[PDB]
């Protein structure tokens, strides 16, 4: 509270931190369903579905012009990325499955890079 405050961890190399893991997750060979935004109108369905679209690139946008305001609201869009992704496709589908992966793949560069 009010002059009280909480030792904090260091966060001084998130922003590299944060777009290392990030090229790891874009040079992933199950990567190819999430680097670009899904084409809106090639795509039925998706933009009435899916009220938030997120993908890689745009996260990379997002985290090169200073548009995350801290390493959490880099790993919510992430997950956004999956979440959208189990919404609109069938676990047993390429791409379906292709978002499993991602996800397991990206929680454990989390987990290995920021929780100690
Ligand atoms: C034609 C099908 C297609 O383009 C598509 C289906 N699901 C997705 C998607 O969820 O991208 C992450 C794209």
């Amino acid at each position: 509270s009010m002059s009280v405050k909480k030792p904090k961890r260091d966060d001084s190399k998130d922003l590299a931190l944060c777009s290392m893991i990030l090229t790891e997750m874009e040079t992933h060979e199950d990567a190819w369903p999430f680097l670009l935004p899904v084409n809106l109108k090639l795509v039925p369905g998706y933009k009435k579905v899916i009220k938030k679209p997120m993908d890689f690139s745009t996260i990379r946008e997002k985290l090169s012009s200073g548009q995350y305001p801290n390493l959490e609201t880099f790993a919510l869009d992430v997950r956004l990325v999956f979440d959208n992704c189990e919404t609109f496709n069938e676990d047993d589908s390429d791409i379906g499955r292709a978002g499993h992966n991602m996800r397991k793949y990206f929680e454990k560069k989390w987990t290995d890079t920021f929780k100690v």
